[PDB]
């Protein structure tokens, strides 16, 4: 559980209105122990991005044994995403690239990881929507798939750049009726 | 006219493979030919220099939706061509969009971050004002409140660009615009 301790320390820190020895003090260990999972700052976001994209997955796989329709799936997926945006602020920050460290190269490819993470779960539910229970498509999937991620991104994104202000989660219910229409 | 070369060679410098790094008055006095106390003396900071550049997009922005309200009378595909205009515009200007799609730096800087918002409400309610005519043009509207749908479709423009600059350009927005549009219409028709 230490790597864990570890990245949830920064993750709170992150939703404060931060550097490696300050966040050592902060869990209560000397600099070389967090170094020692972490050698660089660099390495640290990479791992708080793996650490995002492991949490979210094992609630995705959650929704996957609970709920059976492959559409309220959708619905359930997108509805987690844009929720947990909206109580992570700083970490959408992160995520949305208006931080500093979006920069740094590594770190970009992991975010484009776990983005491609969630299509790749988005494009499965619609695959077997579509092979189970036959439903015929306008289009490939992946243009679907890809238009879900969008909104996402997009209802993230105007969230950070409106200071925080215009909700992920607002109008949810209407964006839904629209996207799902070709869905269902 | 020191003041478009200055905003012209800072879009080169983020057009550039400068995409990593931020950019120096030193090496955009260099890109200008110039020093840097000289380029100080039309811009009082380089935040000034991005609203600069803001402007400039808004306009080129804005006087493209005009003309596809004059061209085109269709509701549908006035969306079509709106939507395909703000794809298209950030890929010839995968720089510039970097700043749209947000940065430390941007918005950082509460005056350049209320200017970018200005800029998407701008063409927010471009938006709004094509479908609220859709109404009075054939008597229908939408399935759901124009003002609604409007920031929807300005959301989903806002996804693909984060894509864009995320994947370091190579996820290419207009890329399969024609499917994308297939599927849109479906939906808003």
């Amino acid at each position: 559980n230490r790597r864990e301790e570890i990245l949830q320390a920064l993750a709170e820190m992150l939703e404060s209105n931060i550097t490696t020895a300050k966040l050592a003090k902060q869990v209560g260990v000397s600099e070389a122990a967090l170094y020692r999972h972490f050698p660089s700052k660099t390495r640290m976001f990479e791992g708080l991005i793996e650490f995002i994209e492991e949490s979210l997955m094992s609630r995705i796989n959650r929704i996957f044994d609970e709920e059976k329709d492959t559409l309220n799936r959708i619905r359930l997926v997108m509805q987690l995403l844009l929720a947990f945006a909206e109580r992570n602020p700083g970490l959408t920050r992160i995520l949305s690239g208006h931080a500093l460290m979006f920069e740094n190269e590594r770190l970009r490819d992991r975010i484009n990881q776990l983005f491609e993470r969630i299509e790749t779960s988005l494009r499965q539910i619609l695959r077997e929507r579509k092979l189970r229970e036959g439903k015929s498509f306008p289009v490939d999937e992946n243009i679907l798939a890809a238009q879900l991620l969008g909104q996402v991104e997009g209802s993230l994104n105007r969230f950070v750049r409106s200071d925080f202000k215009y909700l992920p989660t607002a109008n949810f219910d209407e964006y839904w009726a629209l996207l799902s229409a070709q869905i269902k």
